[PDB]
């Protein structure tokens, strides 16, 4: 059904875990995903319990505090994640919106997780990316938005796809 995202293919690996497995260290209060985000230096990160009440998906939201490196304004800002669970292995769609930053009304991400079951214990994950502008900046601006989130979303997934593979 769904495909990709008209940004970027961040990772396309495949890992000798189950779909099940994955998606619990993934999507969930799984200490993977607690020692990972303490590792690219996440404080203040407060987890919610999926929703119940729908029948074909699953709702949670994430919020944490996050260092800024890109000499731009402050050195930190807060984020605030939604994700939407559809069970098929899985996927799941997430709302990324960062505040306290430069720009922050002009844009926002989205982010495709893709979970498919290969074997017992084999499986493929896929995240796709993508920049959209609730107003569109002068090119200057632009360009700067581009590159610096491009920057730190590609950093951030490739030390996702790094140690999930060093967990095994
Ligand atoms: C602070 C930077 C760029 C700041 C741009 C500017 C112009 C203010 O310097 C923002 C832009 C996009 C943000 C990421 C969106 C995707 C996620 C995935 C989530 O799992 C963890 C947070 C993360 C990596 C955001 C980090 C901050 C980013 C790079």
């Amino acid at each position: 059904l769904l495909p990709d995202l008209s940004g970027r293919l961040l990772i396309n690996s495949v890992f000798h875990m189950g779909a099940e497995r994955l998606q619990q260290m993934l999507f969930s209060d799984s200490p993977f995903l607690q020692g990972f985000l303490q590792q690219r230096k996440f404080t203040d990160v407060t987890l919610s319990p999926w929703s119940s009440d729908s029948k074909c998906h699953q709702r949670r939201v994430l919020t944490y505090t996050i260092p800024i490196s890109n000499q731009l304004g402050p050195k930190s800002a807060s984020v605030v994640e939604t994700q939407t669970l559809f069970r098929r292995g899985c996927v799941v769609d997430s709302e990324v919106l960062t505040q306290g930053i430069p720009y922050q009304d002009y844009f926002y991400t989205a982010h495709r997780y893709c979970i498919l079951g290969l074997a017992r214990n084999k499986a493929r994950l896929r995240v796709s990316s993508e920049i959209r502008y609730r107003k569109q900046p002068w090119s200057l601006v632009k360009s700067l938005i581009e590159k610096n989130s491009w920057s730190g979303i590609e950093d951030y997934f490739h030390h996702l796809d790094r140690e999930l593979a060093k967990a095994e």
